[PDB]
């Protein structure tokens, strides 16, 4: 069977574009671009759309779970928040790439053991004063749960002990609940 099968991903995921356009209404302005639930589709699409380094400043990437919209509306996203990653300009040369495909392995590789099931998806946002990239959580006050995938996350991206990074609810958002 290997030898002809795709390989199916633990869960489905939905990779939206955002361009900043001010004729149009914040929610406009999301578009979703395909979805995708095995190892060989992720890398169809990934090597087909533009890297992070090339946006225009002003758009996002979004890859969220099947049935969870880049939303803080979202059912499963008002009572979450997001562990934040701070980028210069000089990171968005140096690490912005690497960051955000670190990022999108860490979800669709189900990383955070037990605690994955609290993932909803990521975000990395291309500004002119600085990009950002974060991993946003269902539930902001399982501190277990936002913990561990923080913990979890900073080791991946490979940051030193002297970076500390933070987590925000996605209410206060609309200071930092926890930080590691
Ligand atoms: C809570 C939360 C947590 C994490 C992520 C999100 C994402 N999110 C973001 N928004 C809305 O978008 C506004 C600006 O977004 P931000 O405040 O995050 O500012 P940015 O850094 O993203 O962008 P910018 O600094 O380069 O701004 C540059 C200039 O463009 C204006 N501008 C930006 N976008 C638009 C737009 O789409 N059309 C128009 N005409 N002008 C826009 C800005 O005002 C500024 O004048 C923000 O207030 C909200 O109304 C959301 N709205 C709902 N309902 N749900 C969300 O989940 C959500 C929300």
């Amino acid at each position: 069977p290997e030898h002809y099968i795709k390989h199916p991903l633990q869960n489905r995921w939905a990779l939206w574009f955002f361009k900043n356009d001010k004729s149009k209404t914040w929610q406009a302005n999301l578009r979703l671009i395909s979805k995708f639930d095995t190892v060989e589709d992720f890398w169809a699409l990934y090597n087909h759309i533009q890297l992070s380094s090339n946006l225009m400043p002003g758009c996002d990437y979004s890859l969220f779970k099947d049935g969870i919209e880049p939303m803080w509306e979202d059912e499963k996203n008002k009572r979450g928040g997001r562990w934040l990653i701070t980028l210069n300009k000089q990171q968005r040369r140096s690490d912005l790439d690497r960051f955000w495909l670190e990022t999108l392995l860490c979800l669709i590789g189900e990383s955070f053991d037990d605690y994955s099931d609290d993932v909803c998806g990521a975000v990395v946002n291309v500004r002119a004063k600085g990009d950002k990239i974060a991993i946003w959580t269902t539930e902001c006050e399982n501190r277990d749960a936002v913990t561990h995938i923080g913990r979890v996350y900073k080791e991946r991206l490979g940051l030193p002990p002297k970076i500390v990074i933070g987590y925000q609810s996605h209410a206060d958002t609309a200071k930092n609940r926890f930080v590691v």
